[PDB]
Order: structure tokens, then sequence, then C-alpha cells
């Protein structure tokens, strides 16, 4: 049976970008093959040069977004090179059985493995590393990403009418818990193992030191802001593998939102802000109507503006005065 | 076009009360004009006399509730008198473009401005101050409120049947982060600027020192409890501009609840407790069936009973023994 | 009227198990009688022997799950034996009036009382102790449980088709705040009253020291794991009386989920993780398709793996290779 199915190999791209795919399936079920290489590496996460030992899927935080269709088979080749120091594995919330695949994918440095699973449910799901005994440490070190399982006939609104996006971006939100000394300065370590004991004490406080989008404070700002034009329909997939978040587009809305990200449910309309529970991926669809800069944020404003959970969208086009206008510009009373 | 539309000026009232309005629109689209004056002032927030420098819209925490209908134009005159010390602005989650109006409304002390925007989406939305660089500080100092955009044909249940309320109250929930000395006593400052540096360190802990309704511990209790009678239908609008909350009416329910507050979505029925994400306004409809005192609370009971997030409802009417009755009054075994 | 109704006495069972009942009602409305005895007792909650003075309904944390049908009358006999030291009462979120019954059920040691209320709304609800002035202390000491009010015609899916479970389990999640000394070691007390002052200071930090299922770290693991077989439909009721949680079945899904637990609303489909607000009970339905061990967790992984919020399911049956298979077992590159 599977033997007889067609197979296509797909090369992943770095977040916030997403690999090429079809919204409405043009072929029947296939075996979609992906390859990911584990990379343990130092990462500076803020302006002051704070550095951590990140554990990544393909060298990025978050790991890349995989896109398949309902009932395709996902075949993943997972490689843990001998240059790494720790055992890793992968748990797909999209999969059924063996702890999401975690029990079947344990690889020490120098090993690789190939897992296959059937994508039976449509929606966006979180995938993350989960080794017995050190699950939170690997997850909060950036070892998580997401997979989107699109219905074979694409996305639909509450009335069952088609929703087609022109652009899609993947925003992975990460809560970090950097160990601190007595005065409050962040500690630095030579290897991941040296950090272990302190990491556990830092996590138990339940208070992140940093909460960032795309691995670093300001990662999606300035020259890295997300782009769009007035009239374009944009799908924003957002994931948080360990902690709740409440996304919000400043100056815009979520026209259609699947906060818990499962496509067989009708979306919520006109959301100002929505809650994505820790351990979940969600998606929001919006059509831009005004040009300018928009701030995309976690709406606990302390987490957004003090801790790092803020990004930008720069949109081009003509301003619509009917929607909004400054009647009297700021001036002396 | 707008030139030709009728205009009505509306005078706002202090929370928890709401200005007069029509549920079902009797006229066509209009330009609804409001005026708000910014007021920086000292506020004692608890029984022990803890004082803070609040930043308010119209002298209250939360700012007043504005009520318009879908497709009306909101025209707001915002005045920042010379008696204030800081730059302020306003961001309406109900608006589209320019950061909700934040980029078009920056006024220093002694200035004013007039913004107009089209209310294209029905629901309850949060509005708040958001100056570049000090967003969380202004929000957590009480500078936020809400606006309700009613469908032109009023509220409806899941089956599309009309829902008419007899009374409406606005509960604004506020998380405060008062700086403390080494022993745990709250600090006091002469001006807002003197508090700034300490405020930022207090916010980064992510742990509020107070969480109150209507600006102070016990604000909606005793002689200030909300009132109703058995048989009355009450709509309770609740907003939290920075942090999640989980409202609950002790002894009652939320018969119809729009937790994320957007009216084009059908409401949830029979809720015991519901989650309103930080940066959102929600609404719950309930018909009183028993007289007596009801406690309206944030259901994290520590936040409610230790931190200040609790209010009362005193309802008049006849007791219904079919619904509830004490069969055997407390007595010695 | 009530005089004329049939009455049935039901003996409760210890969580995670649930007392015998009918899903679809075979008789008309009845007066269902229950008896609960309050028990103040020492409980060791972790591996290191940390001990607390728990306040319980029937000797367990959580208290037992009560199951009735819509429009039955619940008649509860509540006994507070003279061996206890504190005043207690009970508040049913399922009830209407008198603070959920809290104002009618205050019993000092040596007293008892009998309350009756009509179960007018279907769903799973939280019930908990709530004495004036010490509400959070009694709740966070384990004095809470849940009641399920089933529609008279059983559970249904989004299309109104019947959903019948073969097994049902009740998972009560508890956040504990154990007082600590300067070095971080947990304190021990002789009686509940001796703990009082320190308990309040511990709660105000808003940071639990332990978050457990069924009263202790590892309570639902090893020989106490929940059981099922491939093909069985299982309903898992989960409650959190004071704090938000985000349940997740590792290796599975929530096929039908009522996150806020009210049955008149259609369930959410295919959830990976769902949010149950503090002060609420929810229910998830799933059909097992793969055998093996599954971890049932609160998906804030620090709370699950560091703090205690983790349990197991051991399922028997044949492995399905179509759903998942290890193509290449872990081996040297
Ligand atoms: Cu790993
Ligand atoms: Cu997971
Ligand atoms: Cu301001
Ligand atoms: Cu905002
Ligand atoms: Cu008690
Ligand atoms: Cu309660």
């Amino acid at each position: 049976d599977i033997s007889t199915l067609p197979r296509v190999k797909v090369d992943l791209v770095k977040p916030p970008f997403v690999h090429a795919h079809d919204q409405v399936a043009k072929t029947g079920p296939r075996v979609v093959e992906f390859t990911m290489t584990i990379e343990e590496k130092k990462l500076v996460i803020d302006r002051e040069g704070t550095e951590i030992h990140a554990m990544t899927f393909n060298g990025s935080v978050p790991g890349p977004l995989m896109v398949v269709h309902e009932n395709d088979y996902v075949e993943l080749r997972l490689i843990n090179p001998d240059t790494n120091t720790l055992l890793h594995n992968i748990d797909f919330h999209a999969a059924t059985g063996a702890l999401g695949g975690g029990a079947l994918t344990q690889v020490n440095p120098g090993e690789e493995t190939t897992l296959r699973f059937k994508a039976t449910k449509p929606g966006v799901f979180v995938y993350h590393c989960a080794p017995e005994g050190m699950v939170p440490w690997h997850v909060t070190s950036g070892m998580n990403g997401a997979i989107m399982v699109l219905p074979r006939d694409g996305l639909k609104d509450e009335k069952g009418q088609p929703l087609t996006y022109d652009k899609i971006y993947y925003v992975g939100e990460q809560d970090f818990y950097v160990p601190k000394d007595e005065a409050g300065n962040y500690k630095k370590y030579e290897t991941p193992g040296e950090a272990y004991e302190d990491a556990v004490k830092a996590m138990r406080t339940l208070t992140p030191t940093h909460i960032v989008f795309n691995g670093a404070v300001g990662a999606l700002t300035g020259d890295h802001a997300l782009t769009a034009a007035v009239g374009e329909r944009v799908l924003v997939v957002h994931s948080q593998a360990n902690r709740d978040t409440r996304p919000h587009l400043i100056g815009g809305h979520g026209d259609y939102v699947w906060a818990t990200g499962k496509f067989r449910n009708p979306p919520d309309l006109d959301q100002e802000t929505w809650l994505i529970p820790g351990g979940t991926a969600g998606a929001a669809f919006y059509t831009f109507r005004q040009p300018g800069v928009y701030a995309y944020v976690n709406h606990n404003l302390i987490e957004a503006f003090e801790l790092g959970a803020a990004g930008h969208f720069k949109v081009t086009g003509e301003w619509n005065d009917d929607l909004m206008t400054s009647v009297v510009k700021p001036a002396s009373m």
C-alpha cells in the first residue's frame, strides 16, 4: 500500500518563512519526506549580549514549519551529529502513539533514525524534543517547532466558503529562563551540561527572564519586519510549546482565528486578542486595509515590551481616510 | 459623505455606570462625538493607605465605557492639560490603522487632538494609552478603558433570537505593581517620573502587588455594590488590558458569554467561569433568579481574596425554594 | 411535589474512579442523596516526604465526583466531625443562590447540615469549601472536587449524534503553596492553625511549590496509572478550582473537548491541548487507537515535570503500523 504511494522530498526553510506548498491538494495522498539535523549552539538572545546554549532543530529557534495535507504520511529522517553532546528525540502533537514518536526517536550524538506517521487530523500542531527526565530543559532551550496539516480542500470560513491566503508566516514564541547570580546578572556557561543544575532552579521560579519571537529580542524588527501590502490576505501561524500567550496585531484584528489551531472547528471572527495555551499552535487570518507599521505582540505588555515578545509588520499601499483620519492634528489647546 | 451625516454629542459617565444609549439602532449611521481629558493623579488603592500616581482617562480607573453602533464613526477629542507631566496617546483595539490611533494621537501637556475612526466590527474592545517606549508603564498605571460597538439590531443568542438587557455595568480589572523596599513595604513618590525606574523593576517580576476592580480594593462593595432585582437581565462587560482574568459570579452563572467579546460569534452557554485574555474585553449576560448577595470575582481565589479582585451584587426579590433550600439547618450531630 | 419524587441514595467512590450511574436517564427526575464527611488530615505530597495539613471532602484530594442528571435535585448531608478544628462549608458552582450554598452550609466541628438544590444546567462544575475570610486557604489546602450534571439523553457530538463512553476517570489538579524557610526548605506544622499565618504569605507569591494530580506527585503513575484498551472510548473529567491548567494527552488527542465543561455547547474537535480556566471543570472524550504508555500532563512542562502535574495511561491492544512506524531504528550514521 504505502509502497505504491508517490513520494516527494521537501527542503525546509528558516522561520518566519515557510516552504513552498499547495493550499488545495492537487494530487492524492503521498509520503512527504523531510530531513532535520539537530544543532546544539550558542545564541545571544538580547542587546546586552546575553548568551545561552540553544538546542535546535535545523539550526533555528523555532525549528522549521512542516506543511502537509490531511492523510499524507510524514516520513522524517532525524540526525543527531557526533558534534552534539546530548541525547535528543522528537514528539509530534500531530501524531498518534508512542508519545508522539518520542519513544521511537531517541538518538545519541552520532546516530540517526527515520519515523513515519499518518497525519490523520487537520490543523497546526506543536512538535518538540522530549527526552525522559529532561523534557522541560530541552523545550525551554528552544527545541520545538510546528507542523501544519491542511485539509485536502484548503481553509474555509464559518459558512464553509474558501479562505485563500497570499502570504504565510510562522512566528515561534519562546520563553527562556537564564540563571542569574545574586545581583541579578545572567550567568554564562561553557557547555550545555555545565548549565543543567542552574537551569532547573531557574525554571522552577516559573518566571521567564526573556520571552522572544524567532529566537531573539528584536528578531522580527527593523530590516527583519514581516511584509505585506494593502489587500493581501495573510495567515500567521503562532506556537508556544510551554507557556500561554495572547497574540494581538496592533492596528489590526484577527478576521478569522483558530486559537487552538484545529481546522475542523469553525474559526472565531473579529478577534482583538486570542489565547493560545502553552503546548499549542494557533493560526490567524487577516486582510490588510491600511498601510504603515503594525506591531505584532503577546498582549501581556510587560512580556511584550520589557521581555522581548514583540515584532513588526510593514505594509505598503494607500491610506484610507474613511477607516481612520486625524481630524485635528496634535496642537496647543 | 461624512459631512452629510448626523452628529450627536455624548457625555460619558463614571464606571461601573454606562452612558445612555439604544440597544437596537433607531437612526442610521452617525458621527458620535466624545471628549476625554487626561488626568494624572494620586490614588490610594487599599485599606492601609497605599498610594500610587495613576494615569487616567477622565479621572477614573478604568476610563469610561463608550457605546456606539456598528458603522457609526467615532470622533474623539483628547485633551492633555498643562497640569500633567507626561506625553500620552490612545490606541483603540476597535480601530483599523496607525496602531489603533496611537501614532496619530500623541499629545504633550497643553495639547489636544481629534481622531475619527469607523467602527467596522461589533463587540466590546479595549482602548489604552500606548506611548513609544513606556507602554506597559502607562497601561499598568490605570490608563485603559473599553468601547462597545453594538450590532445595529442589538444582541442575539446562538439561535439568532434577540437578547435585551435591563441593566449594564462595566467592570474594569487592573493589575498594579507597587515598588517595595527590602522588608516588603510599598514605596511612595512625589511625582510620576520619580517612580519610573522602580516601576520598571517591579513590572519585570510579572507578579502584581494588587489586582482590583474599579481602581481600589473593595471599590464595588458595601455601599457601592452593584444592584439588581430577581427577573432582571444584566449585561456585565469586563476588561483586562494587560493580564488574563477568569470572571465568576458566585451563586450564579453566565447564561450567555462572549469571553473574547466579539458579537458576530455565537455566545457560550451556562458558563461557571470564563477566560478573558489580557488585552481583551468580554461580556456576560445573566438573569437573576434568587435574591441576596453575590460575589463577582476573578476565580484565581488568591487574586480575588488576597489581592483585591472581588466585588458584590445585592439583588432584591423573593427566594425560590425549588432552586435551593436548607433542608436541615446547621446543628449539633 | 418534591415529596412525591422518587429518591435514591448513592455511595461515593475515591478519585480517579467514579460511582455507578446511567449516561442516558432511564427514570424521570429524582432526589439524589449524597453524604460527605469532612476530614482534616496530614498528607505527604512528594518523594522527599513534604507534609501538609490537607482539608478534605471524604478523605480525598480532590473530593469525590458526584454524577446526576439535568433537573434532578441534589440533596447533600454534610458532616463536620468534632475531631476537626475548623469551620467549613460548601459552594457548588452547579447551584443557583446563596453563594452556591456556601451561606447555608456553615458547620463548626460537631455539626452537620442538609442542603438541597436543583441541577438546572448540564455540564461538569467545580464545588469547593468557601468560609468567609479564609476562602483561598481552604481551597488550596485541597478542599474542592466536582459534580457532573449529564443531559437526560446523554452526551452528543457537534452534529447532535450520541457519544457513549466505556470508561470515565476524574482527575483533580491541585496547586499547593508550602511555606519555606530562608534556605528554601519546606516548613512543617503541628496543626492547621499553626500554619495559617505562613500560608497566607506563601499564597501571595502566586507561585505554587507543587501542582499535583490526585493529591501527590506521582499519584497516577506506576501501579496507579489509568487503564484502557485500544478501541475503548474514555471520558476524562479534569478540574482546577483556583488556577488555569492546559491538559494534554501525550501520544493522543482530545477528539471531543468541552474545555469550559458545559454540555449545551458543541464540543471542540481534535484538540492537541486545551485551556481549563481556574475555577472550572472540563471534559475530554478520546478513543484509544494505539497501545502503550501515554503521559497525561498540564502542558506547561515545568509544572508537569518539575512540579508534579503528570500522570499515566497504560493501554493494551495491537500496534497499528499504518498510524505510526519506525522505518529506521536509531543507529550510528
Ligand atoms: Cu533535545
Ligand atoms: Cu508536548
Ligand atoms: Cu498615558
Ligand atoms: Cu493594545
Ligand atoms: Cu473548609
Ligand atoms: Cu467558586
